[PDB]
């Protein structure tokens, strides 16, 4: 089996994007963020407290004729953002472009923390990490892919997400006609849960490339490239003006500036990101102060390839018994 379904960006900044995906019978349509850092499906639902759904749409499992509540399990997760959530367990069937899983774990939110519940175009979270890192007590839940992972015509899943445009996730094939050149192939730790890999290096705008390795984690939830502070510094160096500012929580830049593109590596291959894909936009309604989309790990105690970086490619995250990643221009 295969399915498709497109990725849409929730808002002018691309700073999530959403899939929608059919959970129940008959089916209740939510719209959930694809995220590659996390291992757990959870939804806002008719139990979660009233006070804090502020738009969303919600998973009723009292009106799925396939929904079953999974007796004595409950949940709850906090982000590397900050954000929370937590409750119960249902198992239903869930399709995410026409493949289908019966008996998925869906994490029924009781409570959400309150970024969740401002932003009203996000229904839950639908995790593509390994399931090792699943919140569910007292029996650990699989995600979705791995649910779908043997029926699928080959174990692997893609992303390609669109720059201030609509995307694709791919479930279980390879769409050749989606990037250019040739897919390189790197490996995977799967030691901390996460698609971790090291990148062989870095440019900034037209410079010299410098070979050094780099390990971090592709993931789709996190809207920004965080890298170490080393790296950063020379990026924003190039940028007239740009200076971190503690109080903003990053660095910041002229809004008049024009940006350089950062290349990452790939083994040999070299991801190229568009300037203008690193620019985040006023920190603050009408302000002329603009946000950066590559920022410092420093205390983050990892790397992030987030969307500013996925987004320039075509990536593969192939779950095969040893699993790796893929990475090609498009």
């Amino acid at each position: 089996s295969t399915g498709s379904a497109t990725t849409t960006p929730i808002d002018s900044l691309d700073d999530a994007y959403i899939t929608p995906v059919q959970i129940g019978t008959p089916a209740q349509t939510l719209n959930l963020d694809f995220d590659t850092g996390s291992s757990d499906l959870w939804v806002f639902s008719s139990e979660t407290t009233a006070s804090e759904v502020d738009g969303q749409t919600i998973y009723t499992p009292s009106k799925s004729t396939t929904a079953k509540l999974l007796s004595g399990a409950t949940w709850s997760i906090s982000y590397g953002d900050g954000s929370s959530s937590s409750g119960d367990v249902y198992t239903d069937t869930v399709s995410v472009g026409g493949l289908t899983v019966t008996g998925q774990a869906v994490e029924s939110a009781k409570k959400v923390s309150s970024s969740f519940t401002e932003d009203s175009t996000i229904d839950g979270l639908l995790g593509l990490a390994f399931s090792t890192l699943n919140t569910v007590s007292p029996t650990q839940q699989k995600t979705f892919f791995d649910n779908a992972k043997a029926s699928l015509d080959s174990p692997v899943f893609t992303a390609d997400l669109g720059y201030h445009a609509p995307g694709t996730y791919n479930f279980g094939f390879i769409d050749t006609t989606a990037y250019t050149g040739s897919i390189t192939y790197t490996a995977v730790s799967t030691k901390q849960g996460f698609w971790e890999w090291t990148s062989t290096g870095y440019a900034v705008g037209s410079g010299t490339f410098k070979s050094t390795s780099i390990d971090g984690i592709a993931d789709t939830g996190t809207t920004l490239l965080y890298l170490p502070a080393t790296v950063v510094s020379a990026y924003w160096a190039q940028v007239s003006g740009a200076k971190s500012s503690s109080s903003v929580g990053g660095y910041v830049f002229p809004c008049s500036a024009t940006l350089p593109s950062f290349t990452f590596g790939v083994g040999s291959a070299r991801i190229v990101i568009p300037g203008d894909y690193i620019d985040f936009g006023p920190i603050s309604t009408g302000s002329s102060s603009c946000f950066g989309g590559i920022q410092s790990s420093a205390g983050i105690g990892i790397n992030i390839f987030g969307d500013v970086a996925l987004k320039a490619a075509f990536v593969v995250f192939n779950g095969a018994t040893t699993p790796t990643l893929g990475f090609a221009s498009k």
